[PDB]
DNA sequence: CTGTTGCGCTTGG
DNA sequence: CCAAGCGCAACAG
């Protein structure tokens, strides 16, 4: 299954094993985490697949100073993690200047990322993770590393999409004009009978995604916009001690009755 | 009202 | 399986 389906599944899990007090929240919406539990012990929960990402932060290369400068844009504040994170690849700075989509790895004890999740996840109101590995596992963020293999590289990621406005129609009916695509729009809704879901196409400056959903085309503006974080990825570990995980599964169950 | 950015999410070439 | 990015919301203008 997909990550959208994943996440349905564990609260599916959740709701039926310890009562209807979860809740999942909305798709990619990046203000919020993916469960909220409701008590008086209010907290949310992370579901993550077993090969999963797990937190980034923007840097901007400084090349007159030779180093790097967190964004004053990013969402959460620097912790001595990122600092770490910051003062390594700064003493290494011809090794990560040049920004690349495929990443430079950042080399530093894994304990370094560990702490650095824990941290952010806390700052997040985050106290437990859910998996799979064909069971459910459940665990507080205190006890991140018994689970997860965690590593770190410096990316370009390019940002995310936006819907197709008034102003960029004409430039959009050009290239669609350009491609000899056949099409009517009412609107912003765009009519065709050729087979065009999923069809990149640009003009001025714009990329161009049609996407298929309900029964017509929802157009997206790919963005331009090319800044490079660093962002930690997470794959599941093959050998968990089984005594960790019941342990675990008790300080769920303590945190869901207080 | 529009375009930019950073964070969500593994993904699919 | 590894180089790579779109769906989303807050922001500034």
């Amino acid at each position: 299954m997909n990550w959208k389906e994943f996440e349905v599944f564990c609260v599916t899990y959740l709701n039926k094993t310890y009562g209807n007090k979860f809740a999942k929240k909305g798709e990619s919406d990046s203000t919020t985490s993916d469960i909220l539990f409701t008590g008086n012990n209010p907290f949310y929960i992370e579901a993550k697949m077993p090969h999963s990402q797990c937190g980034q932060f923007v840097l901007i290369p400084n090349r007159a100073e030779y180093k790097f400068d967190y964004s004053p844009k990013n969402k959460s504040e620097i912790n001595p993690y990122t600092q770490k994170i910051m003062q390594f690849m700064s003493e290494n700075f011809s090794e990560y200047a040049n920004l690349s989509t495929k990443g430079k790895i950042i080399p530093l004890p894994e304990s370094v990322f560990v702490n650095w999740i824990k941290e952010y996840y806390k700052s997040k109101s985050v106290k437990f993770f859910i998996t799979s590995n064909g069971d459910f596992i459940i665990f507080p963020i205190e006890h991140f590393e018994h689970y997860f293999n965690v590593s770190c590289t410096y990316r370009i990621k390019k940002s995310g999409s936006r819907h197709l406005n008034s102003k960029s129609l004409p430039d959009f009916k050009q290239a669609l004009d350009k491609k000899g695509i056949s099409y009517t729009m009412r609107g912003l809704e765009l009519h065709s009978d050729e087979n065009i879901h999923d069809k990149r196409i640009s003009g001025d400056d714009k990329d161009f995604l049609i996407k298929e959903n309900n029964g017509a085309y929802h157009v997206k503006i790919l963005s331009n916009t090319f800044n490079a974080n660093v962002i930690f990825s997470i794959s599941l570990k093959n050998n968990i001690s089984l005594f960790i995980l019941n342990e675990d599964r008790k300080a769920f169950e303590a945190a869901i009755s207080l």
